[PDB]
């Protein structure tokens, strides 16, 4: 499958650099932001099923699932929410201006805790606090499975997915963690962050742990 | 991808029917057989890498990995062994007569424990003790990733894989468990069976467990 390349909207490119280069503390809130986004997407498929039930048939179970993949230095956060079409990935994750982007960059430069990022609608980008590369794999009932990929350059790619597991419906954030942020692969640390920041979630949060049989 | 359909060699169809219909006890040995096959495949890539270290670069870690997927009533057994090309899947898993097939069917009808199946070189088919459907997903350094699928009919399908996760190299047995054999989804049962039958394995056996964060 041939990939397509897109340029980030200018302020998003600026936001990404500010996040990667000027934020030193409270990185762990990336997980809160990603859990919140997942919860949001789960709400929308659930609501959209409030007046149409066939929607859930692609993935009847509603969940958030976190999967450390230590060998690849990867952390995946999956949900069975409403998902994103190809156009939605392109529009929502880079090409269109987010209204709060500038205000957030100003706030941050003024000394704001990065925890404030969600208040501005750009919490997705907090993932760059811990990862230097990300693939967003998404399946909406309304489209085929796609892969959005960024390395915090100035452009991203979108590719029809012929390489990852089928998700019936929903989104996977595949974070390629930085070498100094591998603590987020660890069961105990993941649990701690969830308990501190994601106490009130309406959906099961599953953690996938791989143990050697001795 | 369009599927290709192939007929099973006659005695294999017979073997499958006998396994599914006449074996009542010691079903758990299916796991020993599948673990042994995985170990075998891991031996072969390891040996072959002796004269071609680039062989491992597709998947540097040598492991066996067991993943229960309760939602789907599925149990996966994965290894990063040498894998099978498209022709190998077709030849090894259905079209070619296995020399011990007849002798095993006779032994079984004479009262032999099914545990003896490995002795006749047909241990793969023990999976039908617990599953009514199986997909074998395989990736050899020498070919593309393929899916072999059977429901113990008289025919199987082989399909170029554009729907599952990329394995770097190796084989996944995806067992669709029968409703009275779901005990093999449970961490405790799996550990028990490994401890009894697969005490001596040269490769780490990893078990992937999914737990809700409470
Ligand atoms: O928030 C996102 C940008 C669009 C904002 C509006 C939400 C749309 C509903 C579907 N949202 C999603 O797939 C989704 C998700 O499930 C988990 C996530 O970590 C992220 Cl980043 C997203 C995408
Ligand atoms: O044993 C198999 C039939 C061919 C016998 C000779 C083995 C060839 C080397 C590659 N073997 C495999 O991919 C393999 C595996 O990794 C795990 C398994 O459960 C099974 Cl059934 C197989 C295939």
């Amino acid at each position: 499958m041939a990939s397509e390349t897109f340029e980030f909207q200018a302020e998003i490119t600026q936001l990404m650099s500010l996040i990667i280069n000027t934020v030193y503390s409270n990185k762990e809130i990336f997980l809160r932001e990603l859990i919140s986004n997942a919860s949001d997407a789960l709400d929308k498929i659930r609501y959209k099923s409030l007046s149409d039930p066939k929607q859930l048939e692609t993935e009847p179970d509603l969940f958030i699932r976190i999967t450390p993949k230590p060998e690849q230095k990867v952390l995946e956060i999956r949900d069975s929410g409403i998902g994103m079409t190809k156009a939605e990935l392109i529009n929502n994750l880079g090409t269109i201006a987010k209204s709060g982007t500038k205000a957030f960059m100003e706030a941050l430069s003024a000394g704001a805790d990065v925890s404030m990022i969600g208040q501005f609608g750009v919490g997705f980008y907090s993932l760059f606090l811990v990862a230097d590369r990300v693939q967003v794999i998404s399946k909406s009932n309304d489209d085929e499975q796609y892969i959005w990929e960024s390395n915090a350059g100035g452009s991203f790619t979108v590719t029809l997915d012929e390489v990852n597991e089928r998700i019936g419906r929903g989104t996977i954030l595949r974070l390629f963690l930085k070498d100094d942020q591998l603590e987020y692969l660890e069961e105990k640390r993941i649990k701690e962050v969830i308990k501190r920041h994601s106490e009130f979630v309406a959906y099961p949060i599953q953690l996938v742990v791989t143990k050697e049989v001795e």
